[PDB]
């Protein structure tokens, strides 16, 4: 020990070379051989000195190896800055198994003044597949900072549906944000942002998709639906499916706002609805605001109603 301490440091081996490599200073072994000596928490010393990276790679994975993280961290911290480095740090802490430290780390390093899209990238993804809970407020915060389509994938292979409507959106794949709240309503589908994204769509054919899903599964909402599809939806379309499904009594609200298009399939259905609720003053007003339907046949219909009013109408419409 002292038998070289004062011998090399008196003129011009794991534990001799320690103190040879000490006095040269050349840190990139003093650190090295330090590891190699079980003394981990001065080897990191020693590789702050060295200043290099393929080095802080030496003893921050053997750091690992000792199972010593603490110190594998503030000695990882020093890596994962590194693009082209990222990924074996990653690689190398999954394979050993310790994918809840790895996690851990990211943690801090997205505080580093020189932290990049590959952590914020991979970190989504770790928490994907090993922390879901914390998948949405990471997206919430850091969903600009990160390769969208890879953490889509993921979330896609994790069923976090809520989170893939999320980036979808931001994404702009619209259609696809809206396909998801559809197949997965308890956890995605919200609906208010069902009336703002819908209209985004590009395949309009999700309109009439999305009418059958609201009619099936949520009729009151279905009017206040319908209204934010009225500029793109082929209103005689529309009429046609709510009257083969006979539910033209429920989309009245959304039948008024659309009458006035003169529409046929419209008038004939809306009419039909003042008179099974014997509203004659507002069938009136339809068949003389809109004249877009068979008068003939109503007047046929109505000549054997009734009702005065109706009947009466009746004559109105053969003159």
């Amino acid at each position: 020990r002292l038998a070289e301490l004062e011998e090399f440091i008196n003129g011009p081996m794991y534990d001799a070379a320690k103190l040879l490599y000490n006095n040269v200073s050349n840190f990139g072994r003093l650190a090295s051989t330090l590891v190699h000596l079980g003394e981990y928490q001065a080897a990191v010393d020693g590789a702050r000195k060295a200043n290099s990276t393929r080095t802080w790679k030496e003893v921050c994975f053997a750091c690992v190896d000792g199972k010593e993280f603490r110190l594998a961290q503030m000695c990882g911290l020093h890596i994962v800055v590194h693009a082209d480095e990222l990924e074996e740090l990653i690689n190398y802490y999954q394979d050993r198994g310790y994918f809840e430290e790895l996690i851990t780390m990211l943690e801090a390093a997205l505080g580093l003044e020189r932290a990049h899209m590959g952590m914020f990238t991979e970190l989504a993804i770790l928490y994907s597949k090993f922390k879901p809970q914390k998948m949405r407020e990471h997206l919430e915060l850091f969903w600009s900072r990160v390769n969208i389509p890879k953490v889509l994938r993921a979330a896609e292979q994790a069923h976090l549906w809520a989170e893939l409507v999320f980036l979808y959106d931001k994404y702009e794949e619209y259609d696809n944000a809206i396909i998801t709240m559809m197949n997965h309503p308890t956890d995605a589908w919200k609906e208010g942002q069902f009336k703002d994204i819908i209209t985004k769509v590009a395949n309009v054919e999700l309109y009439y998709r999305a009418i059958q899903f609201y009619l099936e599964f949520k009729p009151l909402l279905l009017n206040d639906l319908l209204m934010v599809l009225s500029p793109r939806l082929d209103h005689t379309r529309a009429v046609n499916y709510f009257s083969k499904v006979k539910q033209l009594p429920l989309v009245k609200p959304y039948l008024r706002s659309v009458q006035n298009h003169n529409n046929k399939s419209v008038n004939e259905s809306l009419n039909n609805l003042f008179i099974t609720e014997e509203d004659y003053q507002a069938l009136r007003t339809s068949i003389d605001a809109y004249d877009n339907f068979d008068n003939i046949s109503l007047a046929q219909r109505l000549e054997k109603h009734e009702l005065i009013e109706f009947r009466r109408i009746a004559a109105y419409l053969f003159k």
